[PDB]
């Protein structure tokens, strides 16, 4: 239904929402941006699934996300790959962790406070249905 396309396109705006806010921190910068492969010729060898903001917005224009749950896995996956690729005990690593970490903890929070639970509710119910 248009009800149903307008709930989605609702599901955009907050998404795209977040992530700006999540871009825009000065501490999230290197996951601003796909791994330059020049740069770091090894990254899509060790990493099967490459994740960052700029790629999340590009999924939410293209309408890969029908549920706050399907984006918090791409926000978890940004997460577990800075922890695979970055994990050893130099301050260089774990300052990449802390602040994958902080990524993932930022983006749970501002959906916890922000996010009403019967909107996603009504996402996941009309995903389900097709
Ligand atoms: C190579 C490491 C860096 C951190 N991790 S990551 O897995 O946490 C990760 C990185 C990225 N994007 C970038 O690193 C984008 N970028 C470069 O390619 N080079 C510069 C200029 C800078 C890094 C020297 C930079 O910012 C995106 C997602 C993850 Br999860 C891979």
């Amino acid at each position: 239904s248009m009800q149903e396309e307008d709930t989605f396109r609702e599901l955009r705006i907050f998404l795209r929402n977040v992530t700006h806010r999540l871009a825009i921190d000065k501490r999230f910068r290197v996951f601003t941006k796909p791994v330059d492969p020049d740069e770091v010729p090894d990254y899509v060898t060790v990493i099967k699934q490459p994740m960052d903001l700029s790629s999340v917005i590009s999924k939410i224009d293209l309408h890969k996300y029908l549920t706050v749950k399907d984006y918090l896995r791409d926000i978890d996956l940004i997460c577990s790959n800075a922890l695979e690729y970055n994990p050893d005990r130099d301050p260089g690593d774990r300052l990449i962790r802390h602040r994958a970490c902080a990524l993932r903890d930022t983006a749970y929070a501002i959906i916890k406070e922000e996010l009403d639970e019967d909107f996603e509710q009504l996402c996941e119910e009309i995903q389900e249905s097709r």
